[PDB]
C-alpha cells in the first residue's frame, strides 16, 4: 500500500545535463536547454515528484508527474515508458505499481539519483539515444556505475 505525503517541483537532467521534458506527442525526451529555456518551457519541463509512504519499505517511493495539458503521470506499465493522464492518486492499494518508482542516491555519488521501478525490480528510468533523439526509457541495470540511469534532480 502507498499513501501520498508531499510533493515538490523539480527539473530533471540526465548526466549530459540535458533537461527532461514532455514533448508535443506526450513523450518524455531530453534536450539541451539553458535555464531560461527551461523556465520558458514550463510547465513541460517542471516535474512534480510526489513522495509516498510504503507499507513494505524498499526505499523512497515517488510518482513523477507533469502538468502539460492536464496532469499526466509517468508509467512504466508493461516495461515501457509512457504518460497516463491522471493525478498522482491519494493512495495506491498494491505493493507494486507502474507509477511508483524508488528514488535512490547513486552509490559513490551523493548528488545523483536513480529511479527504480517498483513493478519491475532491477529496471530503472534511463536515457537512451535513438537516432537524433534522447528518450526516457525503462532499462534493466545491474551496475551502480551505469551512467544511463543517473539523473540530477534540482528542487524547484
Amino acid at each position: 500500500y502507498f499513501g501520498k505525503l508531499e510533493s515538490k517541483l523539480s527539473v530533471i537532467r540526465n548526466l549530459n545535463d540535458q533537461v527532461l521534458f514532455i514533448d508535443q506527442g506526450n513523450r518524455p525526451l531530453f534536450e539541451d536547454m539553458t535555464d531560461s529555456d527551461c523556465r520558458d518551457n514550463a510547465p513541460r519541463t517542471i516535474f512534480i515528484i510526489s513522495m509516498y509512504k510504503d507499507s513494505q519499505p524498499r526505499g523512497m517511493a515517488v510518482t513523477i508527474s507533469v502538468k502539460c495539458e492536464k496532469i499526466s503521470t509517468l508509467s512504466c506499465e508493461n516495461k515501457i515508458i509512457s504518460f497516463k493522464e491522471m493525478n498522482p492518486p491519494d493512495n495506491i492499494k498494491d505493493t507494486k505499481s507502474d507509477i511508483i518508482f524508488f528514488q535512490r542516491s547513486v552509490p559513490g555519488h551523493d548528488n545523483k539519483m536513480q529511479f527504480e521501478s517498483s513493478s519491475y525490480e532491477g529496471y530503472f528510468l534511463a536515457c537512451e539515444k535513438e537516432r537524433d533523439l534522447f528518450k526516457l526509457i525503462l532499462a534493466a541495470a545491474d551496475a551502480a556505475g551505469d551512467r544511463s540511469i543517473m539523473f540530477t534532480v534540482q528542487n524547484e
